[PDB]
């Protein structure tokens, strides 16, 4: 037969951009991540699609999830990466980020943190 | 100061790919869209980040939302586009897709459906 196809190469990027604007306004946020005192509002789908650990964690439903293997600062860093595809940090945060990245099982961050730590080394 | 930056250009695309695999398995789906008889399980964030109409609709919380301005077939088409960035259809579906696309306010689909209808014309 005959088919028509429309493909928007910007859609993934546009969708994540809007999710990030929703997270900053609190719109449709359905999970709170608790690190030390601080609360981080976010969307389960974005965190579960970024971290295999969160996808596994949310197997057990609750409104709040407490993480204590990392600081609020490291979590914010990874939360921004999940919602924008970029992470910014200080060189002294690399060991903290690698460890969080391995536990959360976010392949890109573990691979890149390792590669940066090793070439410096 | 000194900063380190890691940017994964594949992240948007990887995140949407995983959401699509989650939708097909039913994982973390938190909304059912009802069209004629058929039920479509999906994630609120993906639909609200794709359609300004769904972002507005979900302002009013409920587990189920009924759409009757389009057929199940057209909805499936747009549901696939939302989750993959590609839509496939038959040429005879173009008027149906444009209309659904305008009501749902999915700019890319309205623009492309219009452009295809007009160049054929």
């Amino acid at each position: 037969m005959g088919m028509i196809q429309l493909q928007n190469p910007s859609h993934p990027t546009g969708l994540l951009c809007k999710a990030n604007q929703m997270r900053l306004a609190g719109t449709l946020c359905d999970v709170v991540i608790m690190v030390d005192s601080q609360e981080f509002h976010a969307h389960r789908t974005v965190l579960a699609c970024t971290s295999k650990m969160f996808e596994i964690l949310f197997h057990r439903n609750s409104q709040h999830y407490t993480l204590d293997f990392l600081s609020p600062k490291t979590f914010q860093q990874i939360l921004e990466y999940a919602y924008t595809a970029t992470l910014q940090a200080k060189a002294e945060d690399l060991d903290d980020l690698l460890y969080a990245a391995e536990i959360l099982e976010i392949e890109y961050l573990e691979e890149q943190c390792l590669k940066m730590l090793e070439t410096i080394q």
